[PDB]
């Protein structure tokens, strides 16, 4: 179904609707025409007039229903003021009679008419402009994904004295990651973290937590399973075709859908409600299971760059007035992220996304990519957002001054550390001739060695039906 | 259909390889056992699950001998014709004598071959619907009847009347439920400041205490197919189901855990462990999922999704070991408690309520003061190889032989109940809450008072104003 579930959230009254600034649209379509074309995206120059055009139609109906509203309560008074006047068995047939009130019935025929139109109208609207994407920063580089911009290069390619390995060969000897004979136990991409794996995945989650609590974010802990709205409000896709949400069984259990990102359940919180201009910038970070389908994307059957399930601690941000305060934001966000990824001692790129990768929400985006020495690639392992007022305007999330004036917030979100990819950057970079791995410094309280070896305990052995004999 | 049944009817698993000597040996004792717990079979059942595994060793028996003897007659042709020596042995009576014999008994095999899988589907759905055994020493009856085993600490004292936790947590901002419906649904929650501190201290704290006293940590998938649900001894199927699975249109059998018991359980299936490393002692953190459709709207107390440090065990060769074990993981529940400065009592599951896996079942329930009552916040059970004889949870012996190992699983942190506790426990008059000494390294204070930010503000069109 092509339902808008922002706009159905809305038609049952849950929530007001979108408030989409159509006013600076309409100022200057030609320029909204163009960056709409260099996103590449679903919509296209082609199909603005229309939008535009709909609005514009939806403006004047409205105006003609109010019209005919305010002119049935004046012909409601050439009949109220008449019950007291004239009114002996006279007015049941003067000349006032027709057209001073036959007209009285032809209004509500046409208003009877009109507010189903308005209804339709304005699904039209929303479920084609709720699909237009925010706007688009200036500097964004123009193009495809390989046309984003390398801004920086911390530190240089690990030299090994021999073929560097990758993740999986060097987890699977250490039996730290376990992949193999799960497909019908938890299915593909599945994976399991044992000992000093499992260690790692801690480590690194409570070095991001501890650093930005300590930095001043405020600590949450969001619901994983959301109703689809929160999803299209932060510019995700439900149900696209092939969807990369997980839903629960809708037979069962009605609207639940599991998060790729605890940017859904975060927007989901501040969704309807105002925080205080006073405690702006509002920094929030939060750890949580992520589910993503990966459905038509990147074949990536072994290992765990493009994994169903994994932990991620996240950073978001609820800002200022304006694109300044969001901006910084954004700045910030990012020199976080390569604080923590320096303090690891990973070698990475840090990239200014192009504009057909910046998806719906995002204004500004910058990824940075780790080196992989075993997978040979720089791989993506954070990404920082500027949302602008998109979300803010679809979940009504707001700002208000001391005085009670309410405005639309900016939201920022940026990742404070995805597990897997860490785990192949780190993995990979800090393997040894032997087999061993060692500890970053900054995670070493957490291993409580400096150098991972082979285990003391046997490894499970296979005992099932499928196996050669 | 059962999940496990078809799951080796696929071929991905033997089937699980039930101990029916000892029920045939001993039926009555089975029987008074099962009646007690009261579940699902009754004493009446056990004859019928009995005839029908016998009628299919029977008809195995049966299947076996004319394989046997359609080989003989097989030879017995080769025979003849090699000493005949003749062009014209297709003639030969005895030829055609044996011959007819030969596709008479690939006749009756094509009879027996259906039937067979017949009777073996109906006595896997019937006897997996089986208990565990029953601990000589539980208590007999339902819920009333749990025996009180030991109690640690006191009720605080409060100089006014305790308040609930939701009220508590609203005041100092650190709990959300309100205005969830359209968001994430009834009984979910959001936790913040002081109220997220809580949850990484309690699963960091107790995550550090197992891992230092030798459990091997682990993380495990949330999803899963049914059978490892099936094999731990859930049921995925039960119509009214307290699992959550992901639309069967777009992704096949795939459901949320309730529990990391069975990711554990997952990990350990159809796999073999080296006897001189028992006992495996594993602790896992994951985030847990129950729909909670039988029963429960405000408050933490039934919520649908939570945070759970789970304590998992695979032991020895018998009894002795798993019982030791499941004996250990309850000190260590104590402790945790005890160190955290909760008020609780240790009870002994009854009968009825042992669930279908449990042979012994140790459960603890802490003070709530606001709730005005003791509530369960961990629970310890004593398997068996109720759990290893459907997932094929094995170990080696010493002379290199498989068996089936001994599976025990207990709480090691549940989060939301213990919020709940702590809060209603140590809240002051004032609204605030003293912080346990255990807890205050991840807190960073000794009390948690009313925050700084400005609560937001519902700005929605559905209020007066
Ligand atoms: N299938 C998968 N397997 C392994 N790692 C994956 C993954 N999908 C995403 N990630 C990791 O999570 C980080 C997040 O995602 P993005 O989806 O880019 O950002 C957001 O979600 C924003 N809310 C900021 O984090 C990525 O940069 C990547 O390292
Ligand atoms: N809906 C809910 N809301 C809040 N807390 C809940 C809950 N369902 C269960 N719990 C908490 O998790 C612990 C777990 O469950 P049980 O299901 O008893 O055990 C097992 O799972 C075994 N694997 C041992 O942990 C319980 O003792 C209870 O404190």
């Amino acid at each position: 179904q092509d339902r808008n579930l922002l706009y159905e959230h809305a038609r049952e009254g849950y929530s007001a609707l979108p408030l989409l600034d159509m006013e600076s649209l309409c100022a200057y379509p030609e320029d909204a025409a163009r960056a709409l074309d260099l996103r590449k995206g679903e919509l296209r120059s082609k199909d603005l007039p229309g939008i535009i055009s709909t609005w514009q139609e939806l403006r004047q109906l409205r105006e003609q229903i109010r019209s005919l509203e305010e002119e049935k309560e004046a012909v409601t008074e050439a009949v109220r003021a008449l019950v007291v006047n004239q009114d002996n068995s006279q007015v049941q047939q003067d000349p006032q009679y027709q057209s001073l009130r036959a007209r009285g019935r032809e209004i509500r025929k046409q208003l009877t008419l009109l507010y189903p139109k308005e209804a339709q109208l304005e699904e039209q609207f929303y479920l084609r402009a709720l699909r237009l994407p925010n706007q688009t920063h200036p500097d964004v580089p123009v193009g495809d994904e390989s046309q984003a911009r390398v801004l920086h290069v911390v530190g240089d390619k690990p030299a090994f004295s021999f073929q560097p390995r990758g993740h999986l060969e060097i987890a699977e000897k250490l039996d730290i990651i376990r992949q193999k004979r799960l497909s019908h136990v938890s299915g593909h991409r599945s994976y399991y973290l044992r000992g000093a794996g499992a260690l790692l995945q801690h480590g690194l989650v409570n070095f991001t937590l501890n650093k930005l609590i300590h930095r001043g974010f405020t600590p949450m802990t969001v619901p994983d399973l959301l109703r689809g709205v929160v999803f299209e409000g932060c510019g995700m896709t439900p149900n696209a075709k092939p969807s990369q949400i997980y839903n629960i069984d809708p037979s069962r259990f009605e609207d639940l859908n599991l998060a790729g990102t605890a940017e859904v359940g975060l927007a989901g919180y501040f969704m309807d409600h105002s925080v205080a201009f006073r405690d702006l910038p509002i920094r929030m970070v939060c750890s949580s299971t992520c589910y993503r389908a990966e459905t038509d994307t990147g074949k990536e059957p072994w290992g765990l760059y493009r994994v169903h399930h994994f932990t991620k601690v996240e950073m978001f941000g609820v800002t200022g007035p304006g694109l300044e305060q969001s901006s910084e934001l954004l700045e910030e966000f990012l020199s976080l992220q390569m604080e923590i990824l320096t303090e690891l001692g990973l070698h990475f790129r840090v990239l200014d996304m192009p504009t057909q990768e910046l998806g719906l929400p995002a204004y500004r985006k910058f990824d940075i990519e780790a080196w992989m020495p075993g997978r040979g690639r720089f791989g993506e392992v954070t990404s920082a957002s500027n949302c602008t007022d998109f979300q803010s305007r679809r979940l009504h999330i707001m700002f208000q001054t001391e005085a009670g004036e309410l405005q639309f917030a900016h939201t920022v979100n940026a990742t404070g550390c995805a597990v897997p990819r860490l785990l192949i950057a780190l993995l990979e970079s800090y393997q040894q001739k032997d087999g061993s791995v060692l500890v970053p410094p900054a995670l070493q309280p957490y291993l409580g060695t400096d150098r991972i070896t082979t285990p003391t305990h046997v490894p499970l052995q296979y005992i099932g039906p499928n196996q050669p004999q």
